[PDB]
């Protein structure tokens, strides 16, 4: 679940970020969690230190996803804290 956290540690007020996410459509929300098992378990590979080809390979064998989509997004959600992830990925272009 993107549960709901503890709001407590952040410089910026996100009830503005997940106001957004609450107004959003279902079909957006449901967007951003088909796209946030893929980041995460690309994030587990990394750390195991595998190959980026082999890892972003594996992850678009499994998922069918572009491996060049998902590598640009996973660096744009660096800078954003895991639990807004979610919310980010509402923010689409």
């Amino acid at each position: 679940m993107i549960a709901r956290p503890t709001l407590e540690a952040h410089d910026y007020d996100r009830e503005a970020l997940w106001s957004k996410w609450d107004n959003a459509s279902d079909s957006q929300r449901r967007l951003a969690e088909k796209w946030l098992p893929a980041v995460q378990a690309a994030d587990e590979m990394l750390n195991q230190g595998i190959s980026t080809k082999t890892a972003f390979a594996t992850v678009a064998g499994h998922y069918q996803v572009s491996a060049s989509t998902l590598r640009d997004k996973y660096y744009q959600v660096q800078k954003f804290a895991k639990p807004d992830w979610a919310a980010a990925l509402v923010d689409g272009r």
